[PDB]
């Protein structure tokens, strides 16, 4: 994903 370093990606 693009939340920083929270979710799988």
């Amino acid at each position: 994903x693009a939340a920083x370093l929270l979710l799988p990606x």
